[PDB]
């Protein structure tokens, strides 16, 4: 079908999505909006946010419930039911600590601290919950990947905008996130992306 | 399978699960630990978090991952796959809400502004967004009850504590909440579960 995806220009909660299309070499409009037309266009969506998916004019929404709707039957899903599990609860375990930080924080300075806190006592650990988790497979779910590889190659892109340090003493994520951006459906689109911040 | 669901004594994050079992008329040992206890159990668990499920000697976790893993192939799901992503982002836009409450917090005097920002300022555009959804509709997605029925009841039980008045412009939410706790497995649940504040 036709499919157009709205978002704002930048990676942040589109970005699953877009990577999903790309491995699954499917076209689509990616309709980046200008943020002055945001009043607007927020008021014609269901819930108010984007991401939201348009699917030969039927719109799906919520960047995550979109992602499994596009890789239900593929290879990046899971293998089997209790892995699609496994699958749904990495994401969401990234997802968590993601919306954590206050994005949409005014004081500059509040903000600023928030991130601080997170990024110096939370994050480690998570990053050593991951290591621990991932231990020497070559894919965090069962033998090959997943779009949960792709939200930790995704997730941890943005972390390292404000952590650069994060993985030092994590080689096996670095491995794990530079074999995403390895596959070569992955490495064109990050290749043709818009460049961003977040 | 044997199931063995570990959380604290609330229903919480762990009462999602809770339904679909009551729903689905399935056994399961309904672990609720105190406080004493956590710090032991945490250290074991891949990501220090419940609610976790153990399933045959498997752990689950996730709360969301884990009700979206019982409710595969039941009624509880949506019928078709676009039925199935509607039930996930439903789910998803109530979750997210749930996360902006710092539940966490111990200094009370700005846990408890924070708390009624939340439940003034944003809280009644959300109840609007829903009954729009919702319109004239017996259920949420479909024409059946699924488990984002069963979350929505759930979310707003715990909202209602804190902003008792939350649904007074909202007729038709107020019934969709009746619906679910009529359900006869829901409605025994409701009635004999332990009595907590969450
Ligand atoms: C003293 O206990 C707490 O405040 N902690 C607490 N932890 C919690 C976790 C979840 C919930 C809750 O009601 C939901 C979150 C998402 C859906 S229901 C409420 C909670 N309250
Ligand atoms: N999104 C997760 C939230 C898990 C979570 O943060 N659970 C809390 C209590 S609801 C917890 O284990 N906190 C105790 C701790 O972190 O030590 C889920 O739904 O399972
Ligand atoms: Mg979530």
């Amino acid at each position: 079908p036709n499919y157009k995806l709205t978002y704002f220009n930048m990676r942040g909660r589109a970005e699953i999505i877009r990577y999903i299309f790309a491995y699954l070499d499917i076209q689509y409009e990616d309709h980046r909006i200008e943020q002055a037309d945001w009043p607007e266009i927020k008021s014609t969506l269901p819930f108010g946010k984007i991401p939201i998916l348009e699917v030969d004019g039927l719109t799906l929404h919520q960047s995550l419930a979109i992602a499994r709707y596009l890789t239900k039957n593929t290879d990046l899903a899971g293998n089997t039911e209790m892995e699609q599990c496994h699958v749904d609860a990495i994401v969401d375990t990234l997802d968590d600590f993601m919306s954590c930080f206050p994005w949409a924080e005014k004081k500059q300075d509040v903000k600023e601290q928030m991130f601080n806190e997170l990024l110096t006592y939370n994050a480690p650990h998570l990053m050593q919950d991951l290591d621990t988790y991932l231990g020497g497979r070559e894919w965090l779910i069962g033998n090959s990947v997943t779009w949960a590889d792709f939200y930790w190659e995704i997730c941890s892109t943005t972390l390292l905008v404000f952590k650069p340090d994060l993985l030092d003493n994590h080689p096996r994520l670095v491995t794990l996130r530079k074999k995403v951006q390895a596959i070569p459906a992955i490495a064109n689109w990050i290749k043709r992306r818009p460049q961003t911040k977040l």
